[PDB]
């Protein structure tokens, strides 16, 4: 059942793709997207957001980017019920930024975060989740992270009621503040704890560690800690406010300890623990094989243009990308200046997509194996299912394929 987090077999149909790139995605400012699910190889990038209308940024099931980055620009507010997926990261900048998780938040890369920015996730994995600039900053755990690092030097990381993490070495200087509630645990390799404002408010949690460093008077309410490793203190002459409601039970209790605070530690040379992971789950592992996504999605299967699988409430283009000018001309079929009589677009090509500045609504899906740019913002984008025609041509000549995909067992 961990194996099956976040499945979703539409990841593998592209007839449920709003917006797909096999280079870039580069939005501009004030977009707000709604779609099901979106792809792309390289970066998506967006801009800030200083005049946007919507509630969101990009409200989204799923989100891949397969061979880069999502980088937010500033007051991005972004939603993606199930997975979202990214190689080489994840960058908050302009801060004012919040990503709602819902299932899964998986990074081959770091997570970092740039001042009063939030997540709210459910099951998380990076490699390094890093709450250090600005201030203000909230990162929410309603089940798990794990991460290889995680440094907090800032406020702050909050722990849900039964949680966990997973590291990894854990680094809390500065101001950094991780907070739990009841039920959590945290396991780590390296726990490091320094300064007078370091703090962990987790009066019932459990922590399980290698090796545990304090510098300083740090702030430390916790139930109980387990050190399988070497306890280092430094500068720590009083320890008023280290509080461990159980105990300290560690392989050997460090020499030169306040008096004040001696009594928490207990020496058991044989004390051990085996972190728990979480396995990867079974979309993860499909994502990023090789077979992902060009088993389903050929944009190389496009030899001819198709031009005439249009309606009354739309048009559709397939490209080899020969004739630069086709996609200026589809665009061209919506008047911006005539909301109530905006037709629906769908555009697939071998080309790139140049959104031109003018458009500021458009209903349907842009798939371009080169690189989707929108030259103007202040545009809303809304997912619409391609039309039948448009589909049943695109399975006839294998530009896509849809598979019975079933969970793996
Ligand atoms: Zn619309």
């Amino acid at each position: 059942l961990p194996y099956l987090l976040a499945w979703d077999s539409n990841i593998f149909d592209f007839t449920t793709y709003g917006l797909f790139s096999s280079d870039k995605i580069i939005f501009n400012n004030n977009i707000t997207v709604t779609t099901r699910n979106m792809y792309s190889s390289s970066d998506i990038t967006l801009r800030s957001d200083n005049n946007r209308p919507g509630d969101y940024t990009i409200k989204a099931d799923n989100i891949i980017v397969k061979n880069g980055s999502f980088i937010f620009g500033g007051n991005n507010k972004v939603v993606v019920n199930n997975l979202m997926y990214t190689k080489n990261g994840i960058t908050f900048n302009g801060n004012n930024n919040r990503l709602e998780s819902n299932s899964l938040l998986f990074s081959d890369g770091t997570i970092s975060l740039s001042g009063k920015d939030e997540i709210v996730a459910n099951a998380l994995f990076c490699d390094t989740l890093d709450i250090r600039n600005g201030s203000s900053n909230l990162v929410t755990i309603n089940e798990f992270a794990y991460f290889n690092k995680l440094n907090i030097w800032t406020d702050k990381m909050v722990l849900k009621s039964n949680s966990k993490l997973f590291g990894g070495d854990i680094e809390i200087r500065n101001d950094g503040i991780l907070s739990a509630d009841v039920g959590t645990v945290v396991y780590a390799n390296n726990l490091d704890i320094i300064g007078s404002s370091a703090t962990i408010d987790a009066p019932d949690t459990v922590l399980y560690c290698n090796n545990l460093k304090i510098d300083g008077e740090v702030k430390l309410n916790v139930k109980k800690i387990v050190c399988s490793g070497t306890i280092t203190i430094s500068n720590l002459n009083s320890g008023t406010n280290i509080r461990v409601s159980d105990k300290i039970e560690c392989r050997s209790i460090p020499q030169n300890i306040p008096s004040g605070i001696r009594n928490l530690f207990v020496q058991n040379p044989n004390v051990n623990f085996q972190i728990p992971y979480p396995t990867i789950p079974a979309i993860i592992e499909e994502i990023k094989k090789n077979t992902f996504p060009t088993n389903w999605i050929r944009l190389d299967n496009i030899v001819e243009d198709k031009k005439d699988i249009n309606g009354a409430n739309y048009y559709s283009l397939v490209s080899t990308g020969q004739n630069s000018n086709d996609i200026n001309e589809i665009f061209n079929k919506n008047k911006p200046n005539n909301p109530h009589s905006n037709v629906q677009i769908f555009v697939i090509t071998k080309s790139g997509i140049n959104v031109p500045p003018d458009q500021n609504h458009l209903d349907g899906v842009l798939i371009a194996n080169g690189s989707l740019q929108f030259n103007g913002g202040n545009l809303n984008i809304e997912y619409v299912r391609m039309p039948q025609p448009l589909i049943d041509y695109l399975l006839s000549k294998n530009i896509i394929k849809i598979e019975n995909v079933q969970p793996p067992v």
